[PDB]
């Protein structure tokens, strides 16, 4: 399915090329621009522990989910993988245990070196 194909075809989009956060456009978005660090982003997303047992979705609060790019509000594959996308784009993000919670994890939602799933949409993003 979605998790097995993002991680055999994703891109590795981390520095270090140690395939830790794997990205698939699904749907491309408009215009050319990116958001930069320290950009407002507004997102929708379905994200699950890549073993289906935990579910969660920015949908089940009824909002899209707002987050400041690159401050360390969210797991780091989040904060490289928004920054690769464009307003409108919908892509999935593989995320590895270090890009993630790690081997501490974060209890009693996410166990010890978990692998997480996200497809998620970048509605709009703006300055400081
Ligand atoms: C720098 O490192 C970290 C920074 C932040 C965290 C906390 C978890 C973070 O969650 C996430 O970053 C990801 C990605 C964004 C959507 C939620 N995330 C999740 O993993 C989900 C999630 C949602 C949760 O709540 C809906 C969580 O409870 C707070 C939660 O706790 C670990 C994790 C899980 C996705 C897979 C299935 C189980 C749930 C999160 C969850 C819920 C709301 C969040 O809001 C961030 C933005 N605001 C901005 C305004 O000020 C407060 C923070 C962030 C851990 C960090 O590392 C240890």
């Amino acid at each position: 399915g979605a998790p097995a194909t993002v991680t055999e075809q994703g891109e590795d989009i981390t520095s270090k090329k140690d395939r830790g956060v794997l990205k698939i456009v699904k749907r491309v978005g408009n215009g050319e621009e990116t958001p930069m660090i320290g950009d407002k982003v507004y997102v929708h997303y379905k994200g699950k522990l890549s073993n289906g047992k935990k579910f969660d979705s920015s949908h089940d609060r009824n909002e899209p989910f707002v987050f400041s790019l690159g401050k360390g509000q969210v797991i780091k594959a989040w904060d490289i993988g928004v920054a690769t996308m464009k307003k409108g784009e919908i892509c999935h993000l593989l995320c590895k245990p270090e890009y993630a919670y790690g081997s501490a994890g974060s209890l009693p939602k996410i166990p010890s070196n978990a692998t997480l799933f996200f497809e998620i949409e970048l509605l709009d993003f703006k300055g400081e």
